[PDB]
């Protein structure tokens, strides 16, 4: 995996997640936007369930749980012109499908190779020559090491003729990064988490997973709070499915409420 | 000729799911009693006088008709045809579109196109592409073809190129009398008529279909909640107010906080 | 015989007894004016176009809608041609003015705390016919139909008998003097622009008042509503009735025989396209 | 091949005999029939329903439209041109079609005793096809072949390379003997508008009748643009004392037009 950023463009950036599936971009996030998004998330963290450790933790529906994912993620000027580029000509719209903070404690079984496109056996039986679907940016909130299970990847495994085949493991490559570093992946690439082998170390990580416009988000936003809605970019409200996608396609838009703007047909400001 | 293969009053949803398959459109007969066509069309009525050509369209037909929120989202040849037409991978369904349309005097003949050209990554596959949109188009009027009845191309879902639409003398016009319903995929060639009748306006309901993974058209959460509350649960995931289950992903898909979506926001279990 | 209250009509009471009491009294109660089906779909048809006008600083206590026409087709067809309406237009009307139309056709929701109305004669909108006081002559024709009950709490309409034959109209008289208006279905109140009239406090918590008022003028004084832009397919559908009473069709004044509101001395409707 | 002002209607006429197909409105006037022209279309609820209406046509132009009914109709270019098209023997013309519209064929297949002489038959259709909007080649530009006016066989329509786009701003004449097909929009946002006169000799019955415009719309036009419509005689030189006539009488007059 190439660790290109800083002054690699988003374009560079773009170029090399079609080339090969995976990139790292180094030092996304400032040491104190990661140390506000743990100060943030800890809390809900602990209350998942309101001498059995968890090592296994996984919380979503993070725009009504943190205020930095709701302006600063949502917002981040890098990861949308990546979607953009990623997305390209025939999409022209996308939001975010799940946003997701994951946490591995000590003894976390190894992880088998997989594609998350799999859970779309219609677009995941085309293999390589399959649309772009799935985007999926993994931000840091503690060192990724080989020791505490960084995930694994094969490069341009996302172009095979043939996704039956997930590869072999000799053929993964760890992602190693320290500080609110990302990794970038498409829904097509092979990949795996690691194992967890020290018994001191808990792997904490972001991941936000896209859409194109018409493929079904996993995650429903509509119980977020209005107040809070109200608090967000429209941009940022789009992302979450307040508003109505505009295909290039079908440019008068879709996701409508009487064939008008749905966010301002419910509410929220033009 | 091909013409339609016209069924029901003695078919099964099987051999209307098999005539789908092979043909790409079936005419079911009396789908609807003359006693619900009544209830659609004074429903029906007000709004559409309320909406500012004879021309019409309307959407968000929940809110609008109790007959729509009841009878037709619950109807079982629809649910039949529907488990039987994305069939074993997909699982789950809902519906993207449910629209009136009318067409009175003077209105021009359409150009014979697929709807589903509005996916282009779904299009650009022509006839290998998976199942995506099912059309149900219910006749709230006659339906002639001096009125404009729309006309299809049988076995065009099957073909190897989209980029032909074949030609109109292919086409086979679907004469339907009322509460009649013809079904067809997003996959087959269609076009409606034009109508050279002076007086009389063509009504037309149409409910458009999507697997799991395909966003619907239209966006229920706007719908007043007691009207939701009084909607059966299949009704509720049908509007996008539950969970669907994919075979893919069992353990649930369109959830709040991975729990079931319905429930999250207030409705009952 | 001890105490009065505002006179009610029957359905075997004529419309010449309807006329009656409307110019002994100022106002009348025809009961059982319209069907409950009729009542049912008038606010059906009416209930989308309030949903779009109202849906969007301020709380809504009352709420206004006008040029009917275009609207509603109860209202179109069946309000429009009502046989009783016509029979007590001529009759109020009489010999020397011949020929009337509608000048405001209005639905009208009273809802939780709406304030109580002052006393008021509905023609002092004409200072040169208001002058002359009980003398003037019939000019505004009030029918107001209850699209929901009438009830002194939701504040049903209050009148005071008699005075539109006051001699002096900068008196609107006094709360006590007024008697209230208690409708429940379709039925309807006729009350003239001379007779002093208020709408009253709706007490209730829950219930809205809904009424549809047709104010009628003589042909010589002008509508306060336009309808140049009701839609030809629309004005087509309506029966010539129908369509002098929105303005469509030339008026026929006894006075001036050879007709009024004419193009090119002509009938207008046929002038502009149409049916003769 | 291109015309401007230094180009002659003669030589024009003669480009028409040698390629079948030619490229020559104010843009104020274009203006004027794309803003006259575009409530009518629109009339065509504001019928979208998440699908929007991609093929669009429209005619009966002279009741809908005042500077088509007045300048269009009486335009020098177009009469010149149908004056050299059909030549001694045809006389008379009148337009077949006026339409607003936004594979490889010949409209005079709609004539098949006609179609049937490929090459050497007749003059039937003159096609004046103006642009009012942009004429790209990635908007679907209609496509010629040059020369297939011509050919010997009318059932071969050539093949789609011959076509030779036509790049037009802001007309293009052509015959019912030249192959043309139009072209496919790629633009995802662009749509090409054109207005499309077809002509007719005196004896071939036009497509359009107008007589359900109404009669002060009629009354407004110049008496050629009245002939155009199919409201005055037609005067062949073949039959030089008129045909399409009312009681041997000139059919206009007859029903209440001028002299
Ligand atoms: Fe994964
Ligand atoms: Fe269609
Ligand atoms: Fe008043
Ligand atoms: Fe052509």
């Amino acid at each position: 995996i190439r660790h290109a950023n800083k002054a690699t463009s988003s374009d560079e950036i773009v170029q090399i997640l079609e080339e090969d599936g995976v990139v790292i971009v180094e030092s996304f996030l400032s040491s104190d936007l990661v140390q506000k998004l743990n100060d943030e998330l800890d809390p809900h963290l602990a209350a998942l369930y309101d001498y059995h450790p968890v090592t296994t933790k996984q919380m979503n529906d993070l725009p009504a749980r943190s205020q930095t994912f709701r302006q600063d993620l949502l917002n981040n000027t890098l990861i949308h012109k990546v979607c953009e580029g990623f997305y390209g000509p025939t999409v022209g719209d996308y939001w975010m499908s799940h946003g997701g903070v994951l946490e591995r404690g000590p003894g976390t079984p190894i992880q088998s190779l997989h594609r998350d496109e799999a859970v779309f056996p219609a677009i995941h039986s085309l293999s390589g020559s399959g649309p772009p679907v799935m985007l999926h940016f993994f931000i840091a909130l503690s060192d990724f090491t080989a020791e505490n299970g960084a995930t694994q990847f094969i490069p341009g495994s996302h172009k095979w003729a043939d996704f039956n085949d997930n590869g072999t493991r000799d053929q993964a490559v760890t992602a190693i990064l320290k500080a609110g570093e990302m990794v970038i992946f498409t829904g097509k690439t092979v990949h795996c988490g690691g194992a967890n082998s020290t018994k001191d170390s808990v792997r904490r990580a972001l991941g936000m997973n896209f859409h194109p416009w018409y493929v079904t988000p996993y995650e429903n936003f509509y119980n977020t709070p209005r107040e809070v809605v109200e608090s967000m970019t429209p941009l940022a409200q789009r992302m979450i499915g307040w508003r109505t996608l505009h295909p290039h396609s079908h440019s008068f838009g879709w996701w409508l409420i009487r064939n008008a703007e749905a966010g301002q047909a419910l509410g929220l400001k033009p």
